[PDB]
DNA sequence: ACGCTATTATCGCTATTAGT
DNA sequence: ACTAATAGCGATAATAGCGT
């Protein structure tokens, strides 16, 4: 089944499963639990959130295979 | 039988103390002389923001090194 | 330093919204 | 309808951190 919603609740208090006061840039509930840097709200849906973690791991993954070419030039 | 992680910081939890839990090293043991031995323990519920965090860190310094390298290379 | 129980967080389980 | 996703309550397992 398609996910259209985009959950109000940031991420972690969905993952906890309680009841996120949903106040901004972080939550009281993580900033309670110390994971304020941790406390983030989905924009886009399910599936564009996949595409985009997707490209950006891409992305990373090609990145590290560059600098690792460069450092190995810079020492040849 | 729950899998309850405490969230302090691993030696606050040793001495028994309040954790302000300030990160990435709380006051309690900068206090003490020992604030970068402050940690705390992996939430099974923070694995992916967790992973997220670390590859755009991870992301951003390969930028600043890839255009370190291009000059140093020049 | 730590024993010890008041404080506090987990996740089975109830409701409810919404894809087909 | 049927029931996959969501929201998240709350009994109570367990850590929290106070006070000897
Ligand atoms: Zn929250
Ligand atoms: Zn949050
Ligand atoms: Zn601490
Ligand atoms: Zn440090
Ligand atoms: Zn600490």
């Amino acid at each position: 089944r398609k996910r259209n919603r985009i959950p109000l609740g940031c991420t972690i208090c969905r993952k906890r499963k309680v009841k996120c006061d949903k106040l901004r840039p972080h939550c009281q509930q993580c900033t309670k639990t110390g994971v304020a840097h941790l406390c983030h709200y989905m924009e886009q849906t399910w599936a564009e959130e996949a595409e985009k973690e997707l490209l950006k791991d891409n992305e990373l993954k090609k990145l590290r295979e560059r600098v690792k070419s460069l450092e190995k030039t810079l020492s040849k």
